[PDB]
């Protein structure tokens, strides 16, 4: 019950966001399009990351979140992190199994 | 490695939220304020838990976040989780050790 140390919080963080993208809803009205867009991009102004390598505000407004549907906004942020697996050492995740580790559960049906 | 249950989901995003408000601004702008104003209004439209979401709508709602200053913001988080437990039955968090668990740790250097 300590404070979230970058790794620890990295964990919520990530746990949190690709858990709202595969909830998002499959065919997003446009006023819930803008909506995700926007918390996105107010999400990379506030998180806290000082001295990290990984630059979000300038990664999110170059490649803008793409939240057109779920698949979209779940692709989008499974590069994204990515990204940030490059930058760290950390393997790339295949995110065409994006819904079974964060919606569905493995094929395997250990979940 | 499976997907957040209910229990998951809200560990993860509390210790995310809590953080954020660890780390806003002391004096934030009048655009910061906003901004984060709008996150939190965005957020709760979207958070995954459908039944968690409707509730806390209407908690907000009810007491709109103040984003005034750090103090005001992770009080105001302090108070809505409060909220939370008080319908789930677990104990009172007392907000004036929310820095503590979430930002400065304890003062007594357990961590
Ligand atoms: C926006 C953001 C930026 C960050 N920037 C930095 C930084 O610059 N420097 C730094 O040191 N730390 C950064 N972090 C924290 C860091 O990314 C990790 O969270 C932390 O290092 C813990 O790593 P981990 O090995 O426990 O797994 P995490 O990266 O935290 O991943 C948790 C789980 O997500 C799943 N996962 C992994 N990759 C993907 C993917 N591509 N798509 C979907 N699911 C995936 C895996 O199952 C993994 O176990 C950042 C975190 C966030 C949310
Ligand atoms: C926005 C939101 C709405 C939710 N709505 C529901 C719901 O409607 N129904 C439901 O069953 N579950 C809901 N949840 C999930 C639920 O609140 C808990 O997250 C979950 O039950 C796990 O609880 P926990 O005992 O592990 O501790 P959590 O409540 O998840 O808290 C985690 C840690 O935060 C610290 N903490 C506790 N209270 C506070 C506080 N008030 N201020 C600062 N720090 C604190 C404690 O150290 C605690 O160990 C919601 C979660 C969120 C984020
Ligand atoms: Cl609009
Ligand atoms: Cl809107
Ligand atoms: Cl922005
Ligand atoms: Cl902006
Ligand atoms: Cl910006
Ligand atoms: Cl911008
Ligand atoms: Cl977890």
């Amino acid at each position: 019950d300590c404070p979230q140390d970058r790794e620890e919080l990295g964990r919520n963080t990530w746990a949190f966001l690709h858990t709202l993208a595969a909830y998002y809803p499959d065919m997003p009205t446009p006023e819930q399009q803008q909506d995700m867009a926007q918390f996105i991009h107010i999400f990379s102004k506030f998180y806290p990351c000082e001295e990290c390598a990984e630059d979000i505000r300038k990664r999110i407004d170059r490649s803008q979140p793409d939240t057109s549907t779920r698949v979209s906004f779940s692709q989008w942020l499974c590069r994204l992190h990515n990204e940030v697996n490059r930058k760290l050492g950390k393997p790339d995740f295949d995110c065409s199994r994006v819904d079974e580790r964060w919606r569905d559960g493995w094929k395997d049906g250990s979940c």
